[PDB]
């Protein structure tokens, strides 16, 4: 860490504080996450070759004095902060677009090579000048775990957590992204959080009371799940022209198929690339004030 000069805090992670940095050598300027098990150092060390332009770059991993420091690529704003910034007037169609696209291309390649994120929130959406939109902290919570509460006590939002990861499901898949990343469409589009829960039962049934109780008709198997409770209440479905108004029909047929219950009918990323939603898609430059 003597490489390194501090900048200045740019968040409070799962794992740790964050800074921005210099590298004191070749004045590269970096993000530096404080964070040991040989599984975790194995583990992480298997993402510094995960590699692919919507992703954080890993540059490096430094274990020393038994702290772990992962140096990653910095980029200047994370989407909440962008998103809290165009309340007033939204982020345009266009805008959302183009980041979904990204979003999405960045979930395939991670999910071609068999990992996981698991924990997509805006909060680890990072964006540029130029357009891009990258994920952050890809595969750490394999290597790490997810924890209720953050070092700093905070609480790790359930608000992008797939039903099933709720339901006790041990064994989920790449779906869990696809999930998350509804959530997050629908956030971009509509300017308030798709299911804003503050304990997993609220969570559960704020999912419940939108898309409708599931059953084993739209779910086979769900009764059987460990956390699955027949004293459910059976709320019904809601249209998603009244939870993403004013998405237009391939949006909200995208988002759909995005939230739907059964994660192996839930759509692929690579799938969801091909959708008809991204046909006029672009790659606008956001207005950023850095
Ligand atoms: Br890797 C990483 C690379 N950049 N970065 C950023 N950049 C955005 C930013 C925010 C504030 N000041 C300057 C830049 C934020 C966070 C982050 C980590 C945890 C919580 C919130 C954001 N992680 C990272």
């Amino acid at each position: 860490m003597e490489n390194f000069q501090k900048v200045e805090k740019i968040g409070e992670g799962t794992y740790g504080v964050v800074y921005k940095a210099r590298n004191k050598l070749t004045g590269e300027v970096v993000a530096l996450k404080k964070i040991v098990p040989s599984t975790a150092i194995r583990e992480i060390s298997l993402l510094k070759e995960l590699n692919h332009p919507n992703i954080v770059k890993l540059l490096d991993v430094i274990h020393t004095e038994n702290k772990l420091y992962l140096v990653f690529e910095f980029l200047h704003q994370d989407l909440k902060k962008f998103m809290d910034a165009s309340a007033l007037t939204g982020i345009p169609l266009p805008l959302i677009k183009s980041y979904l696209f990204q979003l999405l291309q960045g979930l395939a390649f991670c999910h071609s090579h068999r990992v996981l994120h698991r924990d997509l929130k805006p909060q680890n959406l990072l964006i540029n000048t130029e357009g891009a939109i990258k994920l952050a902290d890809f595969g750490l919570a394999r290597a790490f775990g997810v924890p209720v509460r953050t070092y700093t006590h905070e609480v790790v939002t359930l608000w992008y957590r797939a039903p099933e990861i709720l339901l006790g499901c041990k064994y989920y898949s790449t779906a869990v992204d696809i999930w998350s990343l509804g959530c997050i469409f629908a956030e971009m589009v509509t300017r308030r959080a798709l299911f804003p829960g503050d304990s997993e039962i609220d969570q559960l049934f704020r999912i419940f009371r939108t898309l409708g109780t599931p059953d084993e008709v739209v779910w086979p198997g769900v009764t059987s799940m460990p956390d699955y409770k027949p004293s459910f209440p059976k709320w019904a479905r809601q249209d998603f022209s009244k939870v993403v108004p004013p998405l237009d029909e391939d949006g909200r047929s995208l988002l759909s198929q995005m939230l739907h219950y059964d994660p192996n009918k839930r759509i692929s990323a690579k799938a969801a690339l091909a959708h008809p939603f991204f046909q006029d898609v672009t790659k606008p430059v956001p207005h950023l004030r850095l």
